[PDB]
């Protein structure tokens, strides 16, 4: 199925870091740090809320400069239920749409029809009720939303954990109670039975939102994420190409303790 | 399969279901035309007047009921109590009415319905809950309407409410489909199915209420497919004459004149 | 141990009904019908509740009648708290006390300490933190609270699936999360782990409150439990052999629906 | 002194005191051994199920219980009526209690019972009021528990609080003893003479719902001195047999084939 | 085992641990006589007033400060993030302080701490709160007092909770102590161990606005094994006297003499 084929394309991507980027010269530094994607977006859509503002698509210019700056995937944010922001997205030929809530929403009430492209993309989470949710919009790969601008991973852990601890809940639970599980989720029962059949999402599962440290991605990777996104803080360093690496090595070998005092010394 | 069951219940569309205690009014109903028989022992409503739990009718009667008459016999289980209905199966009758008439014995689950050979009618006040029920397996839908009363108004509610959001659906943008059947509590499958026919994936009839033949054309002018009657037929004096009333209504429920001559003098 | 003495002696009952009696003719039509044991109380505590009365442990001279009547094991009831009660059923010689909430209670804020005593203790239960409580302050057995006096099983199912949904949820947890697990339990902390490693509840586990039909018994043990209580409604019957003799059919075959509607067709 | 009346309180320690209604029944209680008797000539249940107000008993029938036994006698005045215990006092009998059960007759003050020679006995329910009826020279303490129920969830209820507090008071910080007597509203004297005695300054008996042998022994159990108990004794086919059965299992407490014996057949 | 971690802890008893930011000030702390160090390269409290996250701190400072000093070096990490601590323990120093002085990591549960070699110290503000923490594998316990105020009123607060509860279980009746561990949400068998121990089954220290030499000594004569204190000893004239003078106030704390010299002109 075409969904089936989107789902193997963000596969792809597991172990790996994708970073924010906001020229092609972040772009670059990303790549050689061995970040698994790279996220283009022209301005913090904090600072852009922060001077009374709506943050929106980035323009499309910019996102080409980064594309063609770089061989590994490119992805992109469109506004929540911005169809048509998707449409242009795709149209420029980048790799994955993130319809992201740090963008202003633009539909209260409804997300985009994913399943009308041909491009994957991600979408946010909070617990298991808003995963499959999204995915059955189509998304083809799920971030927790986690808490933008702060570099604190508290909501991320929550998003995790109560994203992960619902499907261990469905592993063993009894077949005749899932009907109403389903029902208090306001979530598709047939894919809350294929959650329950393959014991994990039925998408890649990645951290995103406060991860700010190798001992954070590490932490995300451990409590059972396929990878981390990481935002522009990396950039805001005396050194990216060292603190980009850290994190990266620390997705890595995020079981080797040795590792991760080695790429956190002197961070 | 599913859709063999589904198949079995659409027989009875254009047909009366009507409530027996003996295989007497059993035969009554059969002779008027009914298109099926509920058997049940007692009125629930007198069990629980009298301080008492409505269950499962004894084996013994539903049998004697099953042996007087060709037409399908169906008969109740309470909510969630899926051994009952395993017993009611295992006496070979054709349908269970998971049954809010009965005392609810499990509050938070219904009967897993897929796991018996047998069509399950179940009730629904709404489209999510008629959905739901039919996830759970469920190959007809009835209203609850209002049990013991020969009130038809919540009936006509549960009617109105069914078939008004299937209406919402056929022009519905497709985009806001997901939202809409996370308000409702429903799987999205079954509700783009919906959506695509125009009407629920099952046969629906109305029950709870439904006391005189304007009764019973009323429902089946609002969309219905049959209707379910209670007891009160064999409570007046002439059972046979108002049991073939309701059954004539069903069948010609756009016939004013039909609808005056079962009701003059009823 | 001595608990773990008395936790096996209780696993000869799996399998078996127990009943409700208030004299030794229905002790006898109790064994005789199969009964695992027999539950021997003198009044119906509803009607002395209902006759603005209190109700208590019975008369040893009733119990000891019953005790003497049958060669299957005698339970009585004491109330919760009155470890004197229990003290004074332990010397009687029956087999095992009931610490019932049926009775009126004694003690708002403490249970009786059974590890203070030879004999096993049945206690009741709503929830896991319920039945492990009652376990860490002695009992070998625990059965439901279901529902008394009414024969509506309603309870009995809510407290099965709460139980077992709860010992499902904890079998696949995250074993950092049990902690806290433990915590919002009210429930110690070694008892949550040991139920979790076994899968199960550590002690015998018996539906009661409520259960009137065939099919009322055989739903509680397709639910899970290992056997039934049954209270007097089989003695107000006009054939009590019969219907003594269906509760204890149903629960040896109750995965076999030929043979309740055997047992269930006439009664 | 108040020392002389604490310690003619003492000496019914292990003993059972029973409410009589007339000289016979008293004459019943002393046989079975009881240590005291409580005359009253009413049910003060009866008399407020009738709208009755309950007061101090006819001194005639109290003189006739007094002369009947040799054991002490008690008889009750209401909460704060110190003219009613003048009254019991010059009666000659040898305890008043100062009982709830009877009608309030002041809502804000109990009796200042150290304007008598004859000793008092006073409920409470924790260590505040115990404290409190002490410093107003109570010497003698019961629960109150609950009247007129044979329930003895309450009196359980009083005594766990009463020794509970009291065994918090041995490991306490002396430092923190002014605050907990803050908070009891109880005289900080009395508080610490609690603390170096490790229980009460008085005699604590049970009272309110002793309705078996098994209560009474609980009440034993749990560090009661003794237990008081009502008419019920004498509302059965044999007093004497009940009355002797709580007597024994006072002074048998911790003997189970005892309270076995003393229950079976009662 | 846990047994060999407590008693390493054990070590540290009568002694003063002192938050350190570089290796001249741990070379201070340790001559004048400090038990421990805490390494930390920022203020927390300055981090979270410019709007800042507080994590564990460098590896590269705590590592220059292990190698500046031979006592026991002390290092944070947020709660419930098990990675921060691996990498501590990766780095080879003595003891992890999972703390609530960081910024909080996982709202709904703790470090795992049995599943590390390294001890664990832990807050605490009641008994509850300390045997959860122990449960989870804590070696040691602190008060969390009151952060960045030198305000000694919470510390007094939850020493006063740990200390009164254990006083009070040490002599409660044993039939009440599983009521008692439901009530503190905590492990029945670590309340019955403290219980037959007489006090915390760890080391207990007091920590969160120790300010003084005065308010040092009160702890240890609250019944604490020793204290910590923040930068205020280094944030001002002599910091070598300032440090050794809670040093000398903790060892002797039961004499005014010394506590009236190491105070004047302080
Ligand atoms: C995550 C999020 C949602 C999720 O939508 P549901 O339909 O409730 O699953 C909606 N709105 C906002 C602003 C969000 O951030
Ligand atoms: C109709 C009905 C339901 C429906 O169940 P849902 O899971 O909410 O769809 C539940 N309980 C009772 C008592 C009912 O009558
Ligand atoms: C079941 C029950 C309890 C249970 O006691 P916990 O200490 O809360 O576990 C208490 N009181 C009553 C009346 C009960 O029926
Ligand atoms: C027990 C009781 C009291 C106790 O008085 P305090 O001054 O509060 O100790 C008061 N009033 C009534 C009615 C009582 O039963
Ligand atoms: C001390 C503290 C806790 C303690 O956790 P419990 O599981 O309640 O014992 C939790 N959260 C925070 C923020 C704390 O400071």
């Amino acid at each position: 199925s075409p969904f089936s084929v989107k789902v193997g394309l963000a596969q792809m991507l597991r172990g790996g870091v994708i970073m924010d980027v906001v020229n092609a010269e972040q772009a670059r530094i990303a790549e050689e740090a061995g970040a698994c994607a790279v996220m283009a977006l022209e301005r913090v859509p904090a600072d852009i809320r922060a001077q009374g503002g709506v943050a929106r698509m980035s323009d499309p210019q910019m996102i080409k400069e980064i594309k063609q700056a770089v061989t590994i995937p490119v992805m992109a944010k469109a506004r929540i239920g911005h169809f048509v922001e998707a449409q242009i997205l795709e149209a420029i030929g980048i790799d994955y749409i993130d319809e992201s809530e740090v963008l202003t929403l633009a539909d209260e009430d409804h997300h985009i029809n994913k399943h009308n492209f041909r491009i994957p993309f991600v979408c946010g989470c909070r617990n298991l009720g808003e995963a499959l949710r999204r995915i059955r919009e189509g998304a083809a790969m799920i971030r927790t939303k986690g808490e933008a601008g702060t570099g604190n991973i508290i909501e991320a852990v929550r998003h995790v954990r109560s994203v992960n601890g619902d499907i261990r809940v469905l592993r063993n639970m009894d077949d005749d109670e899932v009907f109403t599980f389903a029902k208090k989720l306001a979530a598709p029962y047939d894919l809350v039975m294929q959650t329950k059949q393959l014991g994990r999402l039925p998408v890649v599962q990645f951290a995103a939102g406060g991860v700010a440290t190798p001992a954070d991605a590490a932490l995300m990777m451990q409590l059972g994420c396929d990878g981390v996104f990481v935002g522009s803080g990396i950039f805001k360093s005396g050194d990216p190409a060292r603190r980009a690496r850290a994190i990266v090595q620390a997705v890595t070998h995020y079981s080797d303790p040795e590792m991760l005092v080695e790429v956190s010394c002197g961070l």
